[PDB]
C-alpha cells in the first residue's frame, strides 16, 4: 500500500478529492468498495469535451491465491504492482494512472 492508499472513503467523497479542476487526467486513488465488499477500486478522473471532468470507478479484486486484478488476464501480487504497471501504461482503461489524489 502507500500514499495512494485511501482505505474506507465513500465514492461520494473519492469523486469529490478526484474531480478537484486542478487534477490532471489519471489522477487517481485506491479505496475500498462500498458496494462489493472484499473488493477495492481504482478511481481515476478523466476528461472529454462532451462531458468533461469526470470519474471512472474500476472495480480491483483479491484472490482467495493473494493477487489483484482489473482483468483477471492481468494479474498483480499487490496494489502496488497494480498501481506500477498502469501507471506505465493505459491497458485498457482510460488513461495511464499519473498523480497520487491530493488531501
Amino acid at each position: 500500500a502507500e500514499e495512494w492508499y485511501f482505505g474506507k472513503i465513500t465514492r461520494r467523497e473519492s469523486e469529490r478529492l478526484l474531480l478537484n479542476p486542478e487534477n490532471p487526467r489519471g489522477t487517481f486513488l485506491v479505496r475500498e468498495s462500498e458496494t462489493t465488499k472484499g473488493a477495492y477500486c481504482l478511481s481515476v478522473s478523466d476528461f472529454d469535451n462532451a462531458k468533461g471532468l469526470n470519474v471512472k470507478h474500476y472495480k480491483i479484486r483479491k484472490l482467495d491465491s493473494g493477487g489483484f486484478y482489473i482483468t483477471s488476464r492481468t494479474q498483480f501480487s499487490s496494489l502496488q504492482q497494480l498501481v506500477a504497471y498502469y501507471s506505465k501504461h493505459a491497458d485498457g482503461l482510460c488513461h495511464r494512472l499519473t498523480n497520487v489524489c491530493p488531501t
